[PDB]
């Protein structure tokens, strides 16, 4: 009811996602995905039975760990809703088919599923089952994909049952390509390629960007979900500060497991010699602002408010030092 | 005694055209164990890396067990053959003193594990049938990721860690090199792999001793990647009686996958239809568009070390062509 009221902001940057998590019984992923699907008419377009959508979303959400401070169902819901907003930027108006829109939203929803709260490097260094399965390459991201797709096979969970086989083939490839690109070790190459696309950009009269081949279109979707993954410092400060508390809690719990094991403590994971505030300013200066600056160019001017909130938040964090 | 004859055959371990099928029978279907053990002793690898002999035998037998005895081509005999072929290629004059003991160990180990637990069907088949493997590996080098995961996992079985006395740096470096090599055996990487190898040949540097000069990891791993890929695609370069037995086996494997496909109403993949296969013409096209372009480029890289191998390949191509 109040939940129904908060969801009216589903198209707005800065949605009250923690409120929605509280008001939904810890089901923000299920309710925000359901709303975005209904909003985008995806159940009818792709003949998804609503009970099958709900069943899948709840199983998916159940496989996000509730005892993981950052990489949980609330972050999944947040990346979903963030991608949903960026898909509707005027400078991308219907650039993407309904299948490409389903792909980016579905990939956003599964992109961190069953995250254990430790980094790929930790999984490699502890000789984990996951790193052994995936040969040290994008270990978490390959696992998120495999779980997200595997859950489609549970009873009444195949939300793609009424897609054609080639639609399913095309959707599967796009989702894999998008989620594998969320690995932060791919950030720099992803950004180089986004910059290249900016300096050779092409525009219609009303403003809609022109992408002709799959290669460029998937690359925009990869950077879009990557931006949505890295969108915490662009949200209203009250939201950003809670994201920061959660990621630092997750880092410190990793550094405690590293200390326990007598492993070398990873950067920013030592709760005894951290500077949360200077780390966020560095995060913004070196990762988040270069990314959102290049994205704002690509969709000029639709991202100016987003970029404005980011620069305000960087100035504030700097002022706490 | 069978052991006297087996040991006689194992004296050929440094020669192209080893009787690997006789060794598989003489050894009690243990070609991979006996050939690996022979090569490790020949290269003094047990001493260099402090490998207990019982640990080496135990891992090798467990690894060999995880090749499928009911798969016609991608079995323990293929793995033994690629090991032994890589072992010969490592000894080529153009590469003398180029690679470290650790890199040699990596190339030989990668060859041994490179197809382990192969089920006898292609990556595309596993993608098309929504297999567990393809689901686990997101349709990308599905088999090759699996071969690596199994090969490394078996090191953790009882008395199986043949790398127990390597330093952490050694293990870390070996692990990455093995992964880089086995992932490059995926045939969908072949065109890019061959394109890069051509570039290296066109810009190659040699030392004052006439041996290939490899400055950096990227060039060193590229050569080891193509070395094991060549060994994997070495059947048409072998004496004809070996080559023909390999062709019989790959065709039985292909036909058996096409049977499964034709059952499922799937379109049979090229060359998997026993009711409409052309074995000889397919081998000629395999050599013309894949094996000879690769081996001609490798021959250029190590010229003239591989001239007899390339000559055998060309004769075998002529022979299969004459049977059309
Ligand atoms: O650190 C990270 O490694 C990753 C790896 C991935 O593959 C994906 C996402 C992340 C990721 C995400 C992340 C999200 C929010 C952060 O701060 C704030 F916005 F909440 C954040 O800050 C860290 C990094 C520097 C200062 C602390 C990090
Ligand atoms: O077909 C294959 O797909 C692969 C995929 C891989 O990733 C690695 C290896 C192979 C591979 C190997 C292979 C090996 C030997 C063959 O012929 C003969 F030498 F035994 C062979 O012939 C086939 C293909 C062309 C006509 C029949 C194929
Ligand atoms: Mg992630
Ligand atoms: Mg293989
Ligand atoms: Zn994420
Ligand atoms: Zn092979």
């Amino acid at each position: 009811d109040v939940l129904a009221k908060e969801l009216e902001d589903v198209n707005k940057w800065g949605l009250h996602v923690f409120r929605i998590a509280e008001l939904s019984g810890n089901r923000p992923l299920t309710v925000i995905m359901h709303t975005i699907f209904q909003e985008r008419d995806l159940l009818k377009t792709f003949k998804i039975p609503v009970d099958t959508l709900i069943t899948y979303l709840m199983t998916l959400e159940d496989h996000y760990h509730a005892d993981v401070a950052y990489h949980n169902n609330i972050h999944a819901a947040d990346v979903v809703q963030s991608t949903h907003v960026l898909l509707s930027t005027p400078a991308l108006e219907a650039v993407f088919t309904d299948l490409e829109i389903l792909a980016a939203i579905f990939a956003s929803a599964i992109h961190d599923v069953d995250h254990p709260g430790v980094s790929n490097q930790f999984l490699i260094n502890t000789n984990s089952e996951l790193a052994l399965m995936y040969n040290d390459s994008s270990v978490l991201e390959n696992h998120h994909l495999a779980v997200g797709f595997k859950l489609l096979q549970e009873e009444n969970c195949d939300i793609f049952q009424n897609l054609t086989k080639k639609q399913r083939q095309s959707l599967r490839k796009m989702v894999i390509d998008i989620v594998l690109a969320t690995d932060m070790s791919k950030h720099m190459n992803l950004l180089a390629d986004l910059k290249t696309m900016v300096e050779t950009k092409k525009v219609t009269s009303s403003g809609v960007l022109l992408l002709d081949n799959y290669s460029d279109r998937i690359q925009v979707l990869q950077n879009m979900v990557h931006c949505a993954d890295l969108s915490n410092p662009t949200k209203p400060l009250q939201l950003y500060r809670q994201w920061t508390d959660r990621i630092m809690e997750e880092f410190f719990r990793q550094g405690d497991r590293e200390r326990e094991r007598g492993m070398e403590i990873s950067p920013m994971c030592d709760k005894h010699n951290a500077s949360v505030e200077k780390s966020q300013v560095g995060f913004i200066d070196y990762i988040v602002h270069p990314l959102w600056e290049t994205w704002a160019d690509l969709v000029h001017p639709d991202a100016q408010d987003i970029l404005d909130t980011l620069e305000d938040n960087r100035e504030w964090y700097q002022s706490t030092i």
